[PDB]
């Protein structure tokens, strides 16, 4: 078995294996990399997203995020006040700000440290969720905005044509801006590349080990386990390192740098934090290997979650005796 203890990899492909995406996904668990539940890929050195990013400066962030948090440093959670609308330079500047910059520090572990004391008692605005791609039309290889679509994976592998669409998301970050411990949708794929700016740290479950998780969550948030049987779905909760080891709970972690691809595999739990301003861009996919994990992804019902119109059809198609329920908590 390749990569039995569930390390995170990083691949150096070349330009001529940075052609075909799905050949090189498929690479890289050949070489056990899912086994992490997240892998990093640094393009070669021949490419580029885009030519500069000099004129980004005016895309809109319709609705700012504030995450405020309860809690106590290593168990919290965090909730997201919508703020006004500003321009890409306007939130640039304000992570800039005093308020909401960087601290000084010595190196990543040191930040690292830094976030976990301090976190909860600060509020960052994070530009997150923001349908768009920067990448430029004629970049061909890894290019978030022309991958294959998860309908028609689907539609390739099951044989049933679906409605829907997957389209890239931007997020503007700050200084400790937080994503909380979660699976993807329907515990799809997701990639991330990191387009400019400060770093961003990365801490991910093995999938093979995402109930012990789950199971951790429920016990340090017991009211939110009693309202919902799956409410990592939230996407509200966060646990430390610190808190993790001392519960014996798998895990690993990674600062992605931009210029930097992250992939995360099917029922990859990750978390993690942003260095200071950045962009980053997401988007899920599928692979021939997600469609046991797709049908066997936990639900929300509760009617917290509320997600993509896309999800639907996965739902519908792969879990139909779940479908009635979950779509009573879409409305
Ligand atoms: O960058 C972020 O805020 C969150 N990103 C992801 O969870 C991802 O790419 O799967
Ligand atoms: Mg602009
Ligand atoms: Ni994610
Ligand atoms: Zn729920």
């Amino acid at each position: 078995a390749q990569n039995p203890n569930c390390n995170i990899m990083i691949f150096h492909p070349t330009k001529e294996e940075f052609n075909d995406f799905d050949k090189y996904i498929a690479y890289m668990e050949s070489q056990g990399a899912h086994r992490a539940g997240l892998a990093k890929i640094i393009p070669p050195k021949e490419w580029k997203a885009r030519e500069t990013y000099d004129n980004i400066s005016e895309i809109l962030i319709a609705t700012p995020l504030q995450q405020v948090a309860s809690g106590r440093a290593g168990v919290f959670t965090q909730y997201h006040k919508k703020k006004k609308a500003m321009t890409v330079g306007e939130y640039r500047h304000l992570a800039n700000s005093k308020k909401y910059q960087t601290p000084p520090h010595q190196n990543f572990e040191d930040l690292e440290r830094k976030y976990w004391k301090n976190r909860i008692y600060n509020s960052p605005i994070y530009g997150a969720d923001i349908s768009g791609s920067l990448f430029d039309e004629n970049t061909k290889q890894w290019n978030l905005g022309h991958l294959g679509t998860i309908q028609d994976l689907l539609e390739k592998e099951c044989g049933v044509v679906i409605e829907g669409v997957n389209t890239p998301y931007l997020y503007f970050g700050m200084w400790k801006t937080t994503f909380a411990w979660h699976t993807e949708d329907m515990d799809l794929y997701s990639i991330n590349y990191l387009h400019l700016g400060e770093p961003k740290t990365w801490y991910v479950v093995p999938p093979e080990h995402g109930q012990r998780l789950e199971r951790l969550a429920r016990e340090l948030f017991p009211g939110s386990s009693r309202g919902c049987g799956a409410f990592l779905r939230h996407k509200v909760a966060l646990i430390s390192p610190t808190v993790l080891k001392e519960n014996g709970i798998p895990f690993n972690r990674i600062t992605q740098e931009a210029g930097e691809f992250m992939v995360t595999f099917p029922y990859g739990y990750h978390a993690g934090f942003n260095h200071g301003f950045n962009c980053a861009e997401a988007i899920n996919f599928a692979t021939p290997r997600w469609i046991d994990y797709g049908k066997m992804a936990s639900q929300c019902s509760c009617g917290e979650a509320r997600v993509t119109f896309s999800m639907d059809a996965f739902v519908r198609i792969l879990q139909p005796e779940r479908y009635d329920l979950w779509k009573r908590g879409q409305d």
